[PDB]
């Protein structure tokens, strides 16, 4: 009935957001590629994806999911717009703040949008719901890159540091400014889009949800919800699973190009980037089919299946070499696909009141994407080769598979 149109609205809204945000992701390098400095950027990620979750979750429970969605969408656009002035007058701090603000908007929507979808109807199809909505997101990112990337990088000044270095100061001065005069258009478009969404949300009326309910005296408490969460094993485990996923995922993609160039003579860093784009096509295709699988079958089985397959690809990747290992690596994304969503739904469904704080944590495990890199680099260096470092992902996939035969409750 009324649980359905909002859903579809949301998928389309997942799509658009993934486009809009993905565009932000394409522009930032340039805006930053203008010039302790960049360590501060990477932390904006830890900030948005580690801090905000819980507070964002506090917001959710004392208000609603939609609040979080709305406020989250607000944070992002605020941070984004901060660029126009930060750009034009070349204040990095103004840039940095807008960044951090955007960062919180993401952690916000993340802890917010995901449970909202899985809960946006019957518990059983909560998993499929989120997956479909992700596929829409993923498709959005496809679009984002495909169309927008090329058809928006023809306004960006190509410049060999060769020239850039030789420029006089006033020239260099001038150059930089033309760059920001480029971002200040699709950036308005981006912001525009963010607002269009926020609007649509504010307008569309959603049905009532149990996990929303503020109905709770003292037991509604954070620490209350917290200790309650502790007793839950599959939630506990899903958290462990999601730390491992992000870990493994970023490990694959992160060192994929390095792998290519080190493994195949004579691979160019430029060319390997194709195997990378391929991986994204795998990912999306992976998700599409994967979700259709979640229609017919138990999520954990589809999860466990995909978990195992992915781990297998990695061992082939780690142990083989040449293209065989590379192709396995890129083919792996086809199976990471379904994982983030499913780990998430399986993780919460069925949490009730504790759904919201349940997410806040799940999301924080995105800290894993950063934590693997040193491990990846570490193992890699000890190994002498990238491939054997690919064992780390495989190791995550193994763990995630256990969770899939250990995901249950009652
Ligand atoms: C109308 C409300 C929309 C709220 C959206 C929050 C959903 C979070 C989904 O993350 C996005 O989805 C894709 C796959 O995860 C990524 O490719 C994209 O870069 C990422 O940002």
């Amino acid at each position: 009935r009324s649980y359905i149109i909002p859903f579809a609205l949301l998928c389309s809204l997942f799509f658009l957001w993934a486009v809009a945000n993905n565009l932000n992701d394409i522009l930032l390098p340039q805006f930053q590629q203008a010039f302790f400095q960049a360590g501060l950027i990477q932390s904006a990620f830890y900030f948005g994806y580690f801090i905000i979750p819980i507070p964002a979750g506090i917001l959710m429970k004392k208000l609603s999911y939609k609040a979080g969605i709305i406020t989250g969408l607000f944070l992002y656009a605020l941070g984004a717009a901060l660029f126009w002035p930060a750009a034009e007058i070349m204040n990095y701090t103004l840039f940095l703040v807008g960044l951090f603000i955007i960062a919180a908007g993401l952690g916000c929507l993340e802890t917010a949008a995901n449970p909202f979808v899985t809960v946006l109807g019957p518990e059983s199809s909560g998993h499929f719901r989120l997956n479909l909505a992700q596929t829409f997101a993923s498709f959005g990112a496809i679009i984002a890159v495909v169309f927008g990337q090329s058809l928006i990088l023809s306004n960006v000044p190509h410049q060999s540091q060769d020239v850039l270095d030789k420029m006089s100061p006033e020239q260099l001065s001038a150059y930089k400014h033309s760059l920001v005069l480029s971002v200040q258009t699709p950036y308005m478009i981006i912001v525009a889009i963010v607002l269009l969404v926020a609007l649509l949300i504010m307008l569309t009326k959603f049905p009532a949800l149990q996990s929303d309910n503020h109905s709770d005296a003292k037991q509604g408490s954070f620490s209350a919800s917290l200790s309650r969460l502790a007793r839950i094993r599959h939630w506990r485990w899903a958290v462990l699973a999601q730390f491992c996923y992000v870990g493994a995922q970023t490990a694959c993609w992160s060192y994929l190009i390095r792998y290519a160039v080190e493994e195949i003579p004579g691979m160019t860093a430029g060319f390997a980037a194709n195997y990378l784009t391929g991986t994204m096509v795998c990912f999306f295709i992976g998700r599409f089919t994967g979700t259709w699988l979640i229609s017919r079958f138990a999520p954990h089985k589809v999860l466990a299946a995909y978990a195992l397959i992915a781990m297998a690809l990695c061992l082939i990747s780690a142990f083989a070499g040449g293209h065989v290992g590379l192709i396995a690596l890129t083919l792996c994304s086809a199976f990471m696909s379904i994982q983030y969503p499913t780990i998430f739904s399986l993780g919460i469904k069925n949490l009730g009141q504790d759904t919201k704080y349940g997410s806040s944590f799940i999301v924080m495990t995105i800290i894993g994407g950063g934590i693997v890199t040193p491990v990846m680099g570490f193992v890699s260096d000890a190994a002498g080769n990238i491939p054997t470092a690919e064992l780390i992902p495989a190791l995550c996939f193994a763990v995630i598979f256990i969770f899939a035969r250990f995901r249950s409750q009652t």
